[PDB]
C-alpha cells in the first residue's frame, strides 16, 4: 500500500524530468522562510525543501502552481483558453471516484489513533513577522457521501491547532462547508470530515474553486471533477476512526469531527481582547494583512500518513502569491465560462481572472457580438456573474480585439470604451459580500467587523465592449509588423538588444502590431 | 553656421557613445516600413536609418523617446519621479531663448524661396496599409512673439501637402494653436508661423505637452521651458521670408502663413465624399484607426535646411507608440503635478500617465494624507485635473502603498479600494471632450462626427485611496523577502532559472515583498 496513482510524488517526478523542479537540502525554517522564499520567486517553478526545521519526517514543496504554464503542461493543456474550455467540459462530465481497500491506500500506512499532536506532525508556518501564531493552511477539507447530498466536496480551510488535537476551522460564509454546517447546525452529532495534505494536483486544482454554486451547487461531485481533470478516477478509502472517506493517495490525513456550535478564537490575542476583525492572523486573498475571528473547532481523532521514512510531502503556500491565485481562479474562470455559455452560448470567447484581481474579487470576460440581436448580452453576463459569485466586486466585459491577459490593455479599454453614465453597472447594492474585503468590512461602522455587520456596496460591472455596428469606428487598426523583417535591416546582435529592452504592454502591442 | 549647440546630432553622438544607437544602411521605405519597424521594437532604443527610399538627402531616426530610461539618462534624471519634479521646477523657471544672427544659424545654410515642393524634401510616411495618403508628422509648430502674447509655443501638427506648397494643418480644438487661430480668425493677414524638423530633444519634449493650460496658458514660454529642461537657452533665428523666428538648431524649417478661413480636406477620399469623421487618415493618440477632417491650410513660402550633403535628420514616428506616448505624457505628468502642488502642496507624491492611457485620456496621481484635515483633497485633485485637462476621461487617485507604474497594482486598487456608490466622480457631464475618442465621437448621432456635435460624458474620477485612519485595515502587510537569502538555499543556476520565469506583477510584488 505504498503507491499513489496520479499522486503528488508522480507530479514531482514529472517536474524533475522536465527540469521544472528546484531542490535544496538546506534546512528551511517554517517561520518566515518558506513564505519569504516563495514571495521572492512569486509565480516561478516549484521548490522542494528536503529538510524542514523541527520536522525531520516532512518534506515541503512550494510554488507548485506558481507558474500557470507548467501547470497547463502537467495537465496537458495548450494554453489558458484551452484549459478553461477543457475544465468547463470536465465540470459537465465528472468521473465517479473509485473506492479501494483500507490495506492498499498509501495514506494509511501509519495510523495514529492516540498521541494526537497535530502540530508535531503537520508543518505549521508563519507568513509575515507581524503574526503571532503558526497556522496550518496546507490541508483541504473532504466531505463525501450523506453530508454533501451524495456528492463530494474538497476545499481549503485554515486551521490553528492551539489545543493539541483541537483547532479552529475557518469557514467562508456561503461556501459549501458553510452550507453543510448550516444544514447541520443544530444536530446532536458532530460533522465527520477529514483534512487531506499533499493531495494529487488535480484535487488541489479543484479545491481551489469556490463561490461558483450556480455551476457547482451543493451535492455536486468535486472529486469527480478532479478525476475528470486528471483523466482518471480519484481513489477514495474508508477512514479508520470515523464514518467517512478520504483521498487514498494523499500524504497526511486528519480524521475528526467538526463542532459547529463549539466556536473559539483563532489567536490568543483576539481571544484575550475578545473582538473579531482585528488582531492580524495572516495575509488573506484580497491582498491585505489578515484578521482573526471566532470559528468552529475540528476535533481530531486520528492522524494517518504514509511511511514516515518516506518523508511525506506537505504543500504550504502563502496566501498572496501567484500559487494561491492560480489555485482558486482557474476553476473560477472555468465556472464563469460555463455559466455564460449556459445563458447564451457562443457569445463569451474567453474568461480570465488575473492575479491582480483578488481571487474572489473580480473577473474579465471577452464577448463577441455576432449580430444586432446579441447586443446587450454582455450586461446580462455581468449581472449574472456579479449575482452568482458572492462578493465579487469588479466584473469587466471587453470585446474580441482586446488582449484579456494584459492589464494595460484592459486599462486602455476602460479609458476609451466606457461611458461612465451608462456602462457602469451596480446590480445588487445591499447583497451579500465578502467580509475579508476591507472596503466592505469598514461598512460595519461601530459594530463587530464580521459578516453579520458588513454592508455590500453592490459590486461594479463595467461594460467596456464596443457597441455592435460601430466596429469600424472603434477599430485598433494595425501596424505593418508582418510586412517587414528586422533581419533585412539589422544584425542579430542589435535585434536582441532592442528586444531585451522591451517589456510590458509593448510585448502585446508588437505581437499583434496593434 | 554649421553647429547645433545642444542639437539632435549631439544627442545622436551621445546615444552612440552610450551604445544606445542602432544604425543601418539598408534603404528603408517610408511607406509602411519605418512605422512597422518602430512598432516591432516599440519602446526600445533609437534607430537611425541612413538611407531613405526616394530621399537621398535625408536621414530618418525613430524611437528617439521610445525608452523613457534612455531619455532620462540623456537629460540627467535619476528616475521618473525625479524627472517629474525637475520638469515642474523647469516649468516654473523658464530660460529666455537667445537670438543669433541669420548667418550663424545651422538650419539656414540652404534657403529655398522657390521650387517649394515640400514632399520632395520632407519625408512623408504611411503608417498602416489602410491609409491612402502619405503625410508629414515630424514637424513642430513654432509661434514666437506677438502672436502668442510675447511668449512662445511649440507643438506638433500633422500636415498633408497635397497642393505642392500648400498643405492641411491639423489643429486640436482648445490647444494653443486653436487659441491663436481663434483670436485671429477674422484678421485680413494670415498667421506667420514656421514648422521645424529634427529639432533638439528638449524642444520635442516640450512640444509633446498639451491641454495643460492652467499651468502653461497662452502667453507662456514653452521654448523657455525647453531651454530650462536642457540646462541652457534655446537658440532662435529670424526667418528669411516672414516676420517670425525659428529654432536655429533644427534640421529643416518651413516658413509660411496659416490661413484659418481657407479650410480643405485632409484626404482626397473624404474631399470627394465630402464628410468628416470617417475615411481613415492614420492611427491617432487614443489607439484607434484615424479619420479625416477639414483643416486650415499652411502656405509655405521658403524651405530652409542644413547643408544637403550633411543629410539632415528627420524624426518620423508612428502615433500609437511608446515614443509618442512618452513625448506627450511626460510634460503632461509634470504639469498635473504642478497643478496639484499649487492647490495643496505636499499631498501629491507622484503623477504617472501610463502608455495604456491614451496620452490625453487619463492619468494616475498618488496622494499621501498626513492628517485628518487632508482627507478629501484627492477628490478636489481629481475634479481639478478632469476640468483643467480638456477631454480627460479617467483620472485615478491611489495611496502611497501603491506601485504607480504597475497597471496590475492599479487594477488591484480598483478592485479592493473603490466604493462604486461614492468613489466614482463624474464632475462635468456635457463639458468639452476630445473628438478623437470614438466613445465621445459616437455621441454625434446622425450629425457630422466633428467637435461641433460630440457630447462629452463628463469624465470619470476614481478615488481608490485609503480613507485616513483606516491604514491598519487597508495594510498590504509584507512578506519577509529581506529576511532570507536565496544563495543560502539554491545555487546561482537555479536562482537565474526561477528569476527568468518571472514577469509582470510578480516583479513588483517580489521587490517590495507585498
Ligand atoms: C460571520 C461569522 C462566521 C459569524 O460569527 P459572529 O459574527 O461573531 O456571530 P455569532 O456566530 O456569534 O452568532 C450567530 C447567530 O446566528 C446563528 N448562526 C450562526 N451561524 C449559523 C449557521 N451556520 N447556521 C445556522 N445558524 C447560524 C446562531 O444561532 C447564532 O450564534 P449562536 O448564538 O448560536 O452562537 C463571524 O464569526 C466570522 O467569522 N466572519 C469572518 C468569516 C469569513 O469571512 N471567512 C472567510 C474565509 S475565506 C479565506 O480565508 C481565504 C480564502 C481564499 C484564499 C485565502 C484565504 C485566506 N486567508
Ligand atoms: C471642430 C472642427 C475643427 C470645426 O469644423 P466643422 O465641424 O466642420 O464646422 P465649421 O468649421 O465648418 O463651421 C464653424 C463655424 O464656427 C466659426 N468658427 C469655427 N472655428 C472658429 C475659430 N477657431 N474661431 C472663431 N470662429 C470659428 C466659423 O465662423 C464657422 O465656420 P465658417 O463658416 O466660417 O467656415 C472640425 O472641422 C474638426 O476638424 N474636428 C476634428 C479636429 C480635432 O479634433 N483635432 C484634434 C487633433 S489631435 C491629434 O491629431 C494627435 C494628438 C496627439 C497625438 C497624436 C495625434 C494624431 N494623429
Ligand atoms: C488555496 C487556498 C484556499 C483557501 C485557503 C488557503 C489556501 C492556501 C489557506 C492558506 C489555508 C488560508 C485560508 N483558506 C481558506 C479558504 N476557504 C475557506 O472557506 N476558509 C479558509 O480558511 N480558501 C479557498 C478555498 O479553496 C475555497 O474552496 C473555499 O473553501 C470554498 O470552496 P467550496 O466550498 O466552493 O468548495
Ligand atoms: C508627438 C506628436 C504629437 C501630436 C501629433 C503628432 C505627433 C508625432 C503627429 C504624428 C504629427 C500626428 C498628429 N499630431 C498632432 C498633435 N496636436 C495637434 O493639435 N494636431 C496634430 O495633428 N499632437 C500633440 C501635440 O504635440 C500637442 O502639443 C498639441 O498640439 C497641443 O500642444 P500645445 O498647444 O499645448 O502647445
Ligand atoms: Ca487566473
Ligand atoms: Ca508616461
Ligand atoms: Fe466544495
Ligand atoms: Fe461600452
Ligand atoms: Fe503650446
Ligand atoms: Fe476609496
Ligand atoms: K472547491
Ligand atoms: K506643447
Amino acid at each position: 500500500e505504498r503507491v499513489g496513482e496520479k499522486d503528488l510524488r508522480a507530479a514531482l517526478e514529472w517536474f524533475r524530468s522536465k527540469g521544472y523542479l528546484v531542490e535544496t537540502n538546506k534546512e528551511v525554517n517554517p517561520d518566515l522562510e518558506i513564505t519569504g522564499l516563495q514571495k521572492i520567486f512569486d509565480g516561478s517553478l516549484p521548490m522542494l525543501f528536503n529538510n524542514v526545521k523541527d520536522m525531520p519526517h516532512a518534506r515541503a514543496i512550494t510554488n507548485l502552481f506558481g507558474d500557470i504554464r507548467v501547470v497547463e503542461e502537467l495537465f496537458g493543456w495548450e494554453n489558458s483558453l484551452d484549459r478553461v474550455k477543457k475544465v468547463a467540459r470536465a465540470i459537465d462530465h465528472p468521473l465517479k471516484p473509485v473506492i479501494i481497500g483500507q490495506d492498499e491506500a498509501p495514506v494509511q500506512e501509519e495510523v495514529l489513533t492516540t498521541d494526537l499532536d497535530v502540530n508535531k506532525w503537520l508543518t505549521a508556518i508563519r507568513h509575515t513577522p507581524l503574526e503571532t501564531e503558526m497556522t496550518i493552511g496546507s490541508g483541504i477539507s473532504c466531505v463525501v457521501g450523506p453530508y454533501f447530498d451524495g456528492g463530494s466536496h474538497i476545499g481549503y480551510n485554515r486551521m490553528n491547532f492551539r489545543w493539541g488535537n483541537v483547532g479552529t476551522f475557518q469557514i467562508s460564509p456561503g461556501s459549501h462547508m458553510w452550507q453543510v454546517m448550516t444544514e447541520h447546525y443544530k444536530d446532536d452529532e458532530p460533522i465527520p470530515l477529514t483534512m487531506c495534505f499533499g493531495v494529487p494536483p488535480s484535487c488541489t486544482y479543484v479545491a481551489g474553486a469556490g463561490f461558483d454554486y450556480a455551476i457547482l451547487p451543493k451535492g455536486c461531485d468535486e472529486i469527480g471533477i478532479a478525476g475528470a481533470i486528471q483523466g482518471s478516477p480519484v481513489r477514495l478509502v474508508k477512514c479508520r476512526t470515523i464514518d467517512a472517506y478520504t483521498l487514498a493517495d494523499a500524504e497526511y490525513v486528519l480524521e475528526g469531527y467538526l463542532h459547529p456550535r463549539d466556536k473559539r478564537y483563532e489567536t490568543a490575542e483576539s481571544e484575550a481582547a475578545d473582538i473579531q476583525g482585528r488582531f492580524h492572523f495572516h495575509p488573506e486573498w484580497a491582498g491585505y494583512m489578515g484578521k482573526a475571528y471566532k470559528a468552529p473547532t475540528f476535533h481530531v481523532t486520528a492522524i494517518t500518513m504514509r511511511r514516515r521514512e518516506s518523508k511525506p510531502i506537505i504543500f504550504p503556500l502563502g496566501v498572496h502569491t501567484a500559487d494561491d491565485a492560480n489555485i482558486d481562479t482557474s476553476v473560477r474562470e472555468s465556472a464563469i465560462f460555463a455559466l455564460c455559455e449556459r445563458l447564451q452560448p457562443g457569445i463569451v470567447q474567453n474568461v480570465h481572472i488575473p492575479y491582480c484581481m483578488t481571487d474572489w474579487g473580480g473577473c474579465i470576460i471577452q464577448v463577441k457580438k455576432r449580430n444586432q440581436i446579441e447586443e446587450g448580452w454582455q450586461r446580462n453576463f455581468l449581472a449574472a456573474i456579479l449575482a452568482c459569485s458572492q462578493g465579487m466586486r469588479l466584473a469587466i466585459a471587453v470585446s474580441e480585439d482586446v488582449d484579456i491577459y494584459s492589464m494595460d490593455d484592459i486599462m486602455w479599454c476602460l479609458t476609451t470604451r466606457v461611458n461612465p453614465q451608462t456602462d457602469i453597472l451596480n446590480p445588487l447594492p445591499g447583497g451579500r459580500g465578502q467580509t475579508f474585503m476591507p472596503a466592505e468590512r469598514m461598512t460595519s461602522g461601530d459594530k463587530q467587523w464580521t459578516a453579520s455587520n458588513t454592508q455590500f456596496e453592490g459590486g461594479m460591472g463595467i461594460d467596456a465592449t464596443v457597441p455592435y455596428g460601430y466596429e469600424s469606428d472603434f477599430h485598433r487598426p494595425v501596424y505593418g509588423v508582418d510586412l517587414v523583417k528586422p533581419e533585412n535591416f539589422f544584425d542579430a546582435k542589435d535585434i536582441d538588444k532592442m528586444k531585451s529592452r522591451m517589456a510590458g504592454w509593448v510585448l502585446s502591442l508588437a505581437r499583434t502590431g496593434r
